[PDB]
């Protein structure tokens, strides 16, 4: 019974007092005190702000906001692409005890509106880039108050750019070195509301508290659970701020005192010569450029000695492209976290000196999970697949004004659901088979897309690979692949499909068909569209 319950080891040391903002502040504080310490990077324009500054505009913006007339539970949104500004207003909010609602700036007006519905900010922080689909939106939202630019010196239009907002609520002389955040409840305020459509239905808002984040941060920290680079290394990540993929790494290295090395938009070349320069030693990932890694050419053009610490997350990742990642780069192994916005960030993490290719690695501290038969329920044992399921002190506080899901996600003995099936083994790993709604419905099998993706990735000429099931009148779905080939090679439909059968059981193999593409439709966290897929495989 609770035999079957696996647990998250205790935290190598105790959990650190104080709010999230508190703790930020800390950080902040501390590496603004030591010469030339960087906090954030664009690779694109080489700009930067400094640990010093940081803090001067944490500081600065949460005493404007103060000032404003902003308190405690009241609401801010961030809609932005990453830049060196987009956490400025985060961490402002959280010093104060306000809570932040980052908004996926390449949503459409009508994702937009939805979103903003559920967290009803009074101050939206834009950029120049989504300042014109937010001002046409704030026309029908009356709780919006105001607009401020997060990345522009001048104000535009009638609407306030981020430096002269802090120059009219604080003063000039404002003393950052006495500035003081906020003390309160962490475990009852709320610190960030982001976007997730969770198990069913439409995108809804994940409240995580102070508590949530704290638990982040200790995670982080952890020597066994924590990034294995020590402060002032560069860390590069391409992971979308807005997410909680992105949100609360970036959010933890602040408190770890990397230099983050950020972009707006992937780019190969600019990525390779960006981990050179700043000679990064840690990467956030998602698996397709964990195959890049894996098969490019262009990496042999790059000095990345420095690079050690390879992380993937937000999708399975292939075995193989792991072990050929961790190979190539003469590694003991690649990095791995498991999570969903839910759980505020991964809940599954591979730990120092233990690793086992195609495992996402060991339930975190203040985390227990258990594996759940999909027919009867029950808890099962190791090597068995059913869904996993959490428990912990990162489990969000709920849904915004949604009790209902809340309680379909989240059951009456308190565990999350996660809606992805999976194993662990006798030691503790734990595997990703897939998600429960991703697996194909080939007559009576339940075929999973990342079985035969893993497959299809093995094969040196296939850099990127999606699978699903495309209807079919006899069989329900065929299962059926969309394959991106490396730049000069070349394979036919027949050999991938060969390739694919000599290794599957009969009901996996690709009766659907393979059809070759420039790219697999892929979510900014490496969520692969299987609507798209369909799409194209019947076209
Ligand atoms: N490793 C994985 N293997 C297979 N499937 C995966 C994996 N990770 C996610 N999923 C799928 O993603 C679905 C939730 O999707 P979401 O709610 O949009 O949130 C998210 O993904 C975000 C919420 S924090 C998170 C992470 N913080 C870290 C920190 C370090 C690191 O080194 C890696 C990570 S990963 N993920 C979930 O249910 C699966 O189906």
């Amino acid at each position: 019974e609770d035999k079957n319950i696996v647990y998250g080891p205790e935290p190598f040391y105790p959990l650190e007092d104080g709010t999230a903002g508190e703790q930020l502040y800390k950080a902040l504080k501390k590496y603004a005190q030591l010469p030339g310490t960087i906090a954030l990077t664009d690779a694109h324009t080489e700009e930067n702000i400094s640990y010093a500054e940081l803090l001067e505009l944490t500081c600065r913006l949460a005493e404007s906001l103060k000032n404003y007339g902003l308190k405690q539970n009241n609401t801010i949104a961030v809609c932005s692409e990453n830049n060196l500004q987009f956490f400025i207003p985060v961490i402002a909010a959280l010093y104060i005890g306000v809570a932040v609602a980052p908004v996926n700036d390449k949503y459409t007006e009508r994702e937009l509106i939805n979103s903003l519905n559920i967290s009803k900010p009074t101050i939206i922080f834009c950029s120049k880039k989504t300042l014109q689909k937010i001002l046409q939106v704030k026309k029908k939202l009356s709780y919006i108050k105001k607009i401020i630019i997060l990345d522009s010196k001048e104000d535009i239009g009638g609407y306030q750019c981020l430096n002269n907002f802090i120059s009219q609520h604080s003063d000039a002389n404002f003393n950052v070195s006495n500035f003081k955040p906020n003390s309160f409840d962490r475990d009852e305020q709320v610190a960030l509301i982001m976007n997730s459509s969770g198990t069913t239905g439409l995108p809804k808002g994940v409240m995580l508290t102070h508590k949530n984040l704290v638990v982040r941060f200790s995670h982080c920290r952890d020597p066994i659970f924590g990034n294995q680079i020590i402060p002032g290394t560069a860390i590069l990540t391409v992971i979308p701020f807005h997410h909680g993929f992105g949100m609360f790494t970036t959010l933890g290295y602040f408190t770890c005192g990397f230099r983050i090395v950020l972009m707006h938009r992937f780019e190969e070349e600019l990525f390779l010569k960006s981990l050179q320069d700043y000679k990064v030693q840690s990467t956030l990932l998602v698996p397709t450029l964990m195959a890049f890694f894996a098969k490019s050419p262009l990496v042999d053009k790059y000095d990345l000695s420095n690079l050690k610490e390879i992380a993937s997350g937000g999708a399975p990742l292939s075995k193989e492209v792991g072990e050929a990642v961790a190979k190539r780069f003469k590694l003991p192994g690649i990095r791995q976290g498991y999570g969903l916005t839910e759980t505020t960030s991964a809940i599954i993490i591979t730990p120092e000196g233990d690793v086992k290719p195609g495992s996402t690695g060991k339930v975190v501290p203040f985390f227990s999970a258990k594996v759940v038969d999909l027919d009867t329920g029950k808890t099962l044992g190791p090597n068995q697949r059913g869904e996993l399921c959490f428990k912990g002190d990162m489990i969000m506080k709920g849904y915004v004004n949604n009790p209902e899901a809340t309680k379909e996600i989240i059951d009456k003995d308190g565990w999350l659901h996660s809606g992805d099936i999976g194993y662990y083994d006798e030691d503790g790993h734990f595997f990703i088979v897939d998600r429960l709604k991703s697996l194909i419905k080939y007559k009576g099998y339940q075929v999973a897309p990342a079985e035969l993706e893993s497959i299809l990735l093995q094969h040196p000429s296939i850099i990127d690979a999606g699978v699903t099931g495309i209807p079919d009148e006899d069989a329900g779905e065929l299962p059926a692949a969309c394959v991106v080939l490396q730049p000069g090679k070349h394979l036919t439909e027949k050999e991938v499909i060969d390739y694919v059968a000599s290794q599957v059981s009969s009901a996996k193999r690709l009766r659907g068909g393979v059809r070759f593409v420039d790219e697999i439709p892929k979510g900014s966290t490496g969520k692969i569209d299987r609507k798209a897929l369909r799409q194209i495989l019947q076209k």
